[PDB]
């Protein structure tokens, strides 16, 4: 079946609550791998310690960039970036998981938790998974964001792995 993968959230290093989400590798198998092998860090490197630097109520949560913590890095288990493996699921309402890019084929590590239904992404980035549990830490952590997306407090990835 589908994996299911965690994250332990902090707030300026309290702990928050967890979030899991169900990755769809039946649709999308080569961007769920490359998520649910950051978050296990089996690779070598991933996403445990790092921060949400994005966040705007109201639309979406970003996060994923483990090297230069501000957007404008991060890299995919497969090199710098890969390709748009299809787009078969759509942006239908809060708790799509699906990832941040820079242009056509350029996936990395960055990926956003949208809070709303945002139907002009569709066709344009690649929807992988949702939120199973955890939805409500979302919202707390929506709380902390501002409209141009700095956050109040610094909002980390604390534990993440595999259930």
């Amino acid at each position: 079946v589908n994996p299911t993968v965690f994250f332990d959230i902090a707030v300026d290093g309290e702990p928050l609550g967890r979030v899991s989400f169900e990755l769809f590798a039946d649709k999308v198998p080569k961007t769920a791998e490359n998520f649910r092998a950051l978050s296990t860090g089996e690779k070598g490197f991933g996403y445990k310690g790092s921060c949400f630097h994005r966040i705007i109520p109201g639309f979406m949560c970003q996060g994923g960039d483990f090297t230069r913590h501000n957007g404008t890095g991060g890299k995919s288990i497969y090199g710098e970036k890969f390709e748009d493996e299809n787009f078969i699921l759509k942006h239908t309402g809060p708790g799509i998981l699906s990832m941040a890019n820079a242009g056509p084929n350029t996936n990395g590590s960055q990926f956003f938790i949208c809070t709303a239904k945002t139907e002009w992404l569709d066709g344009k980035h690649v929807v992988f998974g949702k939120v199973k549990e955890g939805m409500n830490i979302v919202e707390a952590m929506e709380r902390f964001g501002s409209r141009n997306g700095k956050t109040s407090k610094k909002i980390t990835i604390a534990d993440c792995g595999q259930l």
